[PDB]
């Protein structure tokens, strides 16, 4: 399927929810949020991905940890845009769906910003992760 | 069935390539390009739409004209994304295909920018036009 550019840096380890997205539509967004976003974990159908970020509690040496945030999506709700500020890492992430405008994860949005529109809704994410979210790529449904 | 939101302003006259797109998949992008994009005209199979923009040669009373640019797509190549900067009008357009990022039409990229994913490839465009491209909407295969 069509995908965005990779937004972020070369650190961390690769992840790609492609296989996991066979479990279903994205039904939930879980993130960990402070001044930056420190992990992302989507739910595909009823199956969560692994925790992409906050690799271990020692990560507190390099950023704050943040609060777990959960946004449940209803059936027929899908993510239609993502506003990402980023450089070497993803800094902040603001998702919108066809029903809701969700709050930004990462109170600091000072890095360069990109708005990705996903008509018909996001299918899955890929990127790179470690102590935080090194980068993200958005995959459309077709 | 899926299409992007409308990007641009309320001026000009509405246009829609839905009917002409029955002639086939897009094979060519023709635009006119200066500091801004002043027209667009896609080819659907072997058939072109009308020229959407630069209505009259007297449009120099308001804006610059620019040079014709043609991107020929290979067999099976499809348009997967557009970076659009826009305000009252479409300012610049950077198309991407499943094979390559193409040159931007419009050297100025200062207005609001969005990266539109076009799931399954672009099927056709609609929008509004007059002396320039007041706005565009991207109609995907998916």
């Amino acid at each position: 399927q069509v995908a965005s550019e990779y937004l972020g840096g070369p650190g961390g380890d690769a992840f790609d929810d492609k296989a996991l997205a066979q479990n279903g539509d994205i039904t939930r967004i879980e993130m960990q949020c402070t001044d930056v976003a420190t992990y992302i974990k989507l739910r595909y159908g009823k199956v969560d991905s692994r925790q992409w970020g906050w690799a271990n509690e020692n990560c507190i040496q390099w950023s704050k940890k943040g609060v777990k945030v959960v946004h449940e999506l209803s059936s027929g709700e899908y993510i239609t845009s993502a506003i990402v500020t980023y450089g070497k890492y993803v800094q902040s992430i603001t998702f919108k769906t066809n029903k809701r405008t969700l709050p930004r994860c990462g109170t600091s949005a000072t890095e360069k910003s990109v708005t990705v529109l996903i008509p018909g809704g996001l299918k899955y994410i890929s990127g790179r992760w470690g102590c935080r979210i090194d980068g993200l790529r958005f995959h459309a449904k077709c």
